């Protein structure tokens, strides 16, 4: 519409993470004008490479690699100064140069500050320690800085930018409070505080107004704006499988939250999705394969952490997962990825439903108990016995791995826009 | 479209509440299939008058006076259970009958506990005394729940729903770290919950699977959804006047979020319009007006506190937030309202644009320091000097009345639906 201004394009991860939702975003961050981010999440990296240089980003949008771009954070972002930094002066000292002069922060962002580190750092011990359950509350103090901001209580990147002595002052309510209802954490305020007026200046040049630099940018002359989704539909907050879940609001409805922008600005959102599902720790899992299957999807994927090492848990794809995450969602087009790590099977499986107690259910279940006891109704489907990584054409894939795709698109009722066979962009097969 | 299914009809208020949008909820409840709220915001409440019986709704839905439509609370609201059961109840003694047949709960709303409650009015205090700077935190417990729900260490309706022994212990432990942040925070589990599970029967039969719910509602034959927005825009956790805000998203984007609907699926976006502004409490306010003009405003409009009797501040309406609310939340018609309580001036304010340090800045100011730092700038319109009570048509308002409504529409680029000039439905006049 010519009232409508432009409108967003969005990729999402449709299931637990790890889809290598990282390949379309890359694939188009290309011809974008503007490439951002919208919601924190579990501030999982991404590595991205040109020209020999592999950059590790985890803050910073992934299109900032597009020096003809612009890198945008929104307000829904929680940031920490050092993280943030220390992870651009990292990729600076790997060639990516005048960053800072294609890098705008939304100064609603709220911020990260060492003691919400610590905290964090502090509770899953508490929290768990002996025989718990070990969500896994990654210490990068998320958490505790999005109860600040519920509490109101918190600061965000504006309030450090105004007047320091009310910040300052701001500050050292803030971390008074927290030393209250955590007596074993340290702090150091004078030290910190100095450490962020230092910050203040640094980031000042890059801080702007974040509703008015979006609403220009989609009112203006047509600009192609890129979001990335910080997860998958299943580790969000309000729909994921909760509490096994992250701290932001990982679909669609994030992007209007955290960016400021109308639901008619939001265009094109795709789904990125495994050709099979993983999961890591804790919490139920309908289709995961503790066998000979898992083992291959494991190995033939790689399905490990990539700094840890732990083994992800492997199943076959499920469709009551993938169809919630598309009512909530509502994918315009999918991406469906890792498909020859199926190469080589001779005939997969597919749950298609779950029953209950007896009964054939048609809602993702929303707590771990049910979700525990689901058993998954299955569709056997033929493989295609073949190498797949060499295509590059719909017409390449073999009548099977086809069928494979259709099935996906069917059962959905979202089309598979992208086939992955690959780790390169050539890999990753445009059907439309 | 065929595809997308219906789309859902939103009702937001557009500058600091009070704008009186239950008279636009109210007027369209009529013939509405769903009513709903997605969002808790500061548990306001709203009067609803049918038959001489007047009813007084604060988490139950408007709309469910209508005994045709079906009643929605969504996964964004947190809700407590007394206070859920004791409004009904009261409601119920009213004349409110079979309203347990037309409500539904989703399971993934979060549940605020007693204990939540307590520890919100127990911060108050230790957050301000003497003179600190008392935000107001609504001792509902809002905040204290939407933090648990941050360390996901907090409970839903689905979770009270499944094994109660897991649930009870997990309640534990969710009391015991609450006890461990504040010491002199008593509870009493066991009473607590007992008294729980005997709300978890009551409220079995209610409860259902929100995101499912939704999707069948929207993607089935055609249906009309209404939801009613939480506060008003400035007020929203992430766009509100922070941190003089409540601690939900009050805008477009939470109906994504706290109902699971994609962005698609939402249609008319009404945004509630004061012919005047208003605000309670600390927090700046650049067309506020201590003189004549405000003392005229406050009592010609009656603004005050429901319940308490504070009095509102009052100002000229401004044209600055109102554009910044229509950034974020793509409004697709107004509702203007109060403009009677003009009809005695003379000539009548409205502020266009902001200055900051001599300079026109078209942004709105996020933090309180610049915001309260602002100069005004104004357009002096003329008044009508007529009573405007008794009109019921487009044609009846006299020339200035309609030139002050073009005056909002174009500075808005939002056209005005509906103008109010009293309190009853006849009142609010549709201009299309």
């Amino acid at each position: 519409a010519a009232a409508t201004g432009s409108r967003v394009t969005v990729v999402l991860g449709a299931q637990w993470g790890d889809e290598g939702k990282g390949k379309v975003v890359d694939l188009l961050a290309t011809d974008a004008d503007i490439v951002s981010r919208c919601q924190g999440g579990n501030n999982a990296g991404h590595t991205v490479v040109v020209d020999g240089k592999e950059y590790d980003f985890h803050l910073l949008p992934s299109g900032i690699i597009n020096t003809k771009a612009v890198s945008f954070i929104g307000n829904g972002v929680v940031i920490h100064l050092p993280g943030l930094f220390e992870e651009a002066e990292k990729n600076e000292k790997k060639g990516l140069k005048d960053w800072e002069k294609r890098l705008i922060i939304s100064d609603r962002a709220h911020l990260v500050f060492d003691f919400h580190q610590a905290v964090d750092g502090l509770q899953e011990v508490q929290r768990q320690a002996q025989e718990g359950k070990n969500i896994g509350t990654t210490k990068k103090g998320i958490g505790p800085t999005y109860s600040s901001k519920a509490a109101r209580t918190g600061l965000r990147i504006c309030d450090l930018l105004s007047d320091f002595d009310e910040f300052s002052a701001r500050f050292k309510n803030l971390a008074h409070q927290h030393q209250s209802m955590f007596p074993t954490l340290e702090i150091d305020v004078e030290g910190q505080l100095k450490r962020l007026k230092g910050f203040a200046e640094r980031i000042r040049p890059m801080v702007r107004d974040g509703v008015y630099f979006m609403y220009e940018a989609l009112h203006g002359p047509p600009k192609k704006v890129l979001v990335e989704g910080a997860n998958a539909a299943l580790l969000d907050i309000d729909f994921g499988t909760y509490p096994f879940v992250t701290s932001s609001n990982c679909t669609v409805g994030g992007v209007c939250t955290g960016l400021g922008i109308p639901p008619q600005n939001i265009g094109d959102v795709y789904g990125v999705v495994k050709a099979y599902t993983t999961r890591v720790g804790i919490g139920a899992f309908p289709t995961e394969q503790i066998n000979e299957i898992g083992d291959l999807l494991q190995n033939r994927g790689h399905e490990w952490g990539v700094t840890t090492g732990r083994k992800r848990r492997c199943g076959w794809l499920d469709l009551m997962i993938l169809r919630y995450a598309h009512m909530v969602n509502g994918f315009t087009a999918l991406a469906l990825t890792k498909l020859d790590i199926l190469d080589v099977l001779s005939e997969i499986k597919v749950g298609i439903s779950y029953k209950l107690n007896g009964k054939r259910i048609p809602y993702f279940p929303a707590n771990q108990e049910i979700l525990q006891k689901v058993e998954v109704e299955y569709e056997t489907l033929p493989g295609w016995k073949a190498d797949t990584t060499g295509a590059r054409k719909w017409e390449d894939l073999p009548p099977q791995a086809q069928s494979y795709v259709r099935f996906v698109e069917n059962h959905m009722g979202v089309a598979v826009k992208w086939v992955g066979v690959g780790k390169s962009r050539e890999s990753m097969i445009q059907l439309f």
